[PDB]
DNA sequence: AGGAACACGTGACC
DNA sequence: GGGTCACGTGTTCC
């Protein structure tokens, strides 16, 4: 019997699927359930939360001209 | 259908895996479980990032305030 | 030598 | 049904 290569492809499967849950539980308002549908809008979530450290990076360096530039009128 | 059928579904699901790839940094030459559990937890740095720069933006914005008041007086 | 990691066709469940 | 999941199998890489 070539059993070792049946449950070695058990945990395998079961590691993925344990891996999926924590994945659902992080990932808002998914609502198609299949697994496909699931990496689809884990993607999607990611695109937008790099996108918005960007652009919070960048509102908070432009902020920091302003209150220099208004010091320097001080006087 | 029923062969074909199963074909299709996954090829769906592993281009969807190569596009993840394409999406988190350092994941090129890992395990398919490996690779959701740095998503994971790229998800979790990203959204840690979001609200620190948050919380010093607005500390910058009531120092702004602040110095707009002097000047005006 | 055998563990690890992948894609495949087939049976079953809705 | 059409569409999805789980399972054992065949393979290849160290």
């Amino acid at each position: 019997e070539p059993l070792n290569h049946v449950e070695a492809e058990r945990q395998r499967r079961e590691k993925l699927n344990q891996r999926f849950y924590a994945l659902r539980a992080v990932v808002p308002n998914v609502s198609k359930m299949d697994k496909a549908s699931l990496l689809g809008d884990a993607i999607a979530y990611i695109n937008e939360l790099k996108s918005k450290v960007v652009k919070t990076e960048s509102e908070k360096l432009q902020i920091k001209n302003q209150l220099e530039e208004v010091k320097l009128e001080l006087a």
